[PDB]
């Protein structure tokens, strides 16, 4: 079937920033709009020139190569570094869809190009809209066979964080593996979840505005997972229906559920991208 992606796209206007928008302001925008994904456009002609997600912020904070903007150019000063324009840490060469793109293209793009959301552009590459894996799952939820089970879709080998792990280390794990969410596991048992969004929430805390002005930047990246993880996790289990799990994700704006034992031992993880393999 050939259904236009545009027929689904968030008919809300898309929140954007500009290349000269500071990292600080981009962070606030992410925070204020709850949107953890921001297209970078010209002011301008509205051409998509970049994209910045919470994962890019986690990179910048210590998880990857973008951290050297802080450590090197700005000699460990997180607060001066965030005055840098967003173009310094945004991803360029963006994966986009043409305004005539269809659902199957979007899905293939999500499944093969390891993205969860893509800007929809026209022929001038001006921003029209954006589509996420959630929008597609929401639109096709009642087209999932009610009997289809989650087993085949579960990612068995889970990359994990522990309650004692420092933020600077979990950030490495997230960025290196390209996983925004890590189940938190201790002695084989699920004790929580931590995501890249949590790291962003932390930066906009009173606790963090304190250490920055009178910090002690390092104390932010030294926080252990137990201090900030979500302890009570929406989990899935083998034998659960795929449609049930999918519905739970979409109705809660949650992208990932750790898959657990009745004893809370980790069997796997299932995410929105996995759900979309049903329509592969
Ligand atoms: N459409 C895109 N085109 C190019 N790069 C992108 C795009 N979307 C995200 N990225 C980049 O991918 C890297 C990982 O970010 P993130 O994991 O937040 O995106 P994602 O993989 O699309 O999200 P999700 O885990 O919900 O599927 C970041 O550097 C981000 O800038
Ligand atoms: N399975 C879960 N159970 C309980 N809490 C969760 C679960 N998954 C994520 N969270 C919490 O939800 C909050 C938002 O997480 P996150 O933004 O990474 O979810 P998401 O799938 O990316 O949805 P979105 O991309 O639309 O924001 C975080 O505080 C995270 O700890
Ligand atoms: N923590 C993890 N450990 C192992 N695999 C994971 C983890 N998180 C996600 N995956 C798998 O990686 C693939 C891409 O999923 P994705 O939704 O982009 O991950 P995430 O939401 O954490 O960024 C999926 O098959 C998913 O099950
Ligand atoms: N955008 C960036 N991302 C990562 N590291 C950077 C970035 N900008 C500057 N740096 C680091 O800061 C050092 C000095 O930068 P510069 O003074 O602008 O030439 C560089 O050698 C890099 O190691």
């Amino acid at each position: 079937m050939f259904v236009r992606v545009m027929k689904i796209a968030q008919n809300k206007k898309i929140v954007t920033v500009y290349p000269t928008t500071t990292i600080r302001k981009a962070l606030m925008t992410m925070n204020e709009n709850k949107y953890r994904r921001l297209p970078v456009v010209n002011a301008g002609n509205n051409k998509v020139v970049g994209i910045i997600t919470s994962m890019d912020i986690v990179d910048f904070m210590g998880g990857g190569s973008k951290y050297n903007l802080i450590r090197e150019k700005h000699e460990r000063n997180f607060l001066a570094a965030i005055n840098e324009p967003v173009r310094e840490i945004m991803e360029e060469n963006v994966i986009t869809l043409k305004e005539n793109a269809d659902i199957d293209e979007a899905i293939e793009t999500f499944l093969t190009k390891n993205v969860g959301g893509a800007p929809i552009v026209n022929d001038e590459n001006q921003l029209i809209s954006l589509i996420t894996e959630r929008d597609v799952i929401r639109a096709l939820l009642d087209k999932i066979d009610e009997n289809e089970v989650i087993d085949d879709y579960i990612t068995r080998d889970v990359i994990v964080a522990t309650p004692g792990e420092r933020l600077k280390d979990v950030a490495r794990t997230m960025v290196r593996n390209g996983f925004r969410r890590l189940p938190v596991v201790s002695e084989g048992r699920l004790v929580g979840i931590i995501t890249s969004t949590d790291f962003i929430k932390l930066l906009g805390s009173d606790w963090a505005f304190n250490h920055m002005q009178t910090g002690n930047v390092r104390e932010i990246t030294n926080v252990r997972m137990e201090e900030i993880m979500k302890r009570d996790v929406i989990t899935a289990k083998e034998g659960d229906k795929l449609k049930k799990i999918a519905e739970i994700m979409v109705t809660n704006d949650i992208g990932a559920l750790p898959v657990v034992d009745e004893n809370l031992r980790i069997k796997g993880i299932i995410t929105e991208k996995d759900v979309l393999k049903y329509f592969a």
